[PDB]
């Protein structure tokens, strides 16, 4: 089977999320004022509705375990809430209101009961907070930087900059619960990410070329590196899939080390426990890209609107837009 696109009017179609299954998306669209939260089936183009709202979206995360969805959304100027919804039935798990602020979420994969945020205002810059949805319990996470993931069901780890506009920072580990348990795991590193028991590390190694690092008790077990691009900022990454694992890490890669055309990446596939490298397209251009469990399939693009298999190189649009107004 390959994947069948659906045609939806460019200003109704407001992206694919993620994946909810091997074979099906988390579908938004918007028409009339109502936001519409479906599942497509990405080979028979059956739709499945699952929610709708007419308050702002803010944020929308499909839940590491693939059954709930967070909404952050906003009714007014004055009133915000972070909804946790069901995909089977579209029914509401727990809700909590608060203001509408910037923000940005972390879901434990461990125990996804937890999602922990971190909150913009310029009256505190910002602050962390752990909330249990399933508890109705929320903490405050004593962390010194916006810059964190979950490394377990108590454990997180944050990137300390010694000042904001640094590159590079140094890796804690710490206990939620007890900031006296904060240790230096990672000496000068740029960017990090957890998944699937990974712990990946990218730091400059000369300014030529970036260093993916690969980590378990922090054991170091594969290093990768690419070109480095740079803009008037600094280092410029280039997105990776945030769906890793031992076995499969995919990443954008530059062909030269350069400041920052459409065909400036290839697209690679990692293997860091086989330590094996494998493109999979050349001459592509960088945009957002996000793997299922299973399989070989790759949501890619801003809109996440087209799919890549990756053991064949076909790509595939899931979205179309008409090729006219009509």
């Amino acid at each position: 089977k390959e994947v069948q696109g659906v045609q939806i009017k460019t200003k109704e179609f407001q992206r694919v999320v993620g994946w909810l299954s091997k074979d099906s998306v988390l579908l938004q669209t918007k028409k009339s004022g109502v936001t519409y939260f479906e599942e497509l089936n990405i080979y028979n183009e059956k739709k499945r509705p699952i929610f709708n709202t007419k308050e702002s979206i803010s944020e929308v995360q499909i839940s590491p375990d693939y059954r709930n969805i967070l909404l952050y959304s906003a009714e007014s100027a004055e009133k915000a809430t972070m909804r946790i919804i069901a995909l089977n039935d579209g029914s509401t798990v727990a809700s909590r209101a608060t203001k509408p602020l910037t923000t940005t979420f972390y879901w434990n994969d461990e125990s996804p009961e937890k999602i922990m945020f971190v909150t913009y205002s310029p009256e505190w810059n910002f602050q962390i907070e752990n909330w249990d949805y399933t508890l109705d319990q929320l903490d405050k996470i004593d962390v010194a930087s916006p810059f964190i993931s979950w490394y377990g069901d108590n454990l997180v780890i944050s990137n300390n900059k010694d000042k904001p506009d640094d590159e590079l920072g140094n890796l804690y580990l710490q206990d939620i619960r007890d900031s006296a348990t904060k240790n230096l795991i990672v000496a000068n590193i740029m960017q990090f990410a957890v998944h699937d028991n990974v712990l990946l590390t990218i730091e400059k190694n000369s300014d030529e070329k970036l260093l993916y690092d690969f980590r378990t008790g922090f054991q170091n077990f594969f290093s990768y590196n690419a070109a480095r691009e740079y803009d008037e900022l600094g280092t410029f990454v280039p997105y990776f899939d945030t769906n890793f694992d031992k076995n499969t890490f995919l990443t954008f890669v530059p062909y030269k080390s350069a400041k920052i055309g459409a065909k400036e990446y290839k697209l690679v596939k990692i293997d860091p426990t086989n330590k094996k490298e494998s493109t999979i397209l050349e001459l592509m251009d960088n945009q957002p890209i996000l793997s299922y469990e299973t399989g070989d399939l790759v949501l890619y693009g801003y809109l996440f609107d087209k799919v890549i298999d990756t053991k064949t190189g076909k790509m595939y649009n899931l979205i179309n837009t008409p090729t006219k107004s009509f």
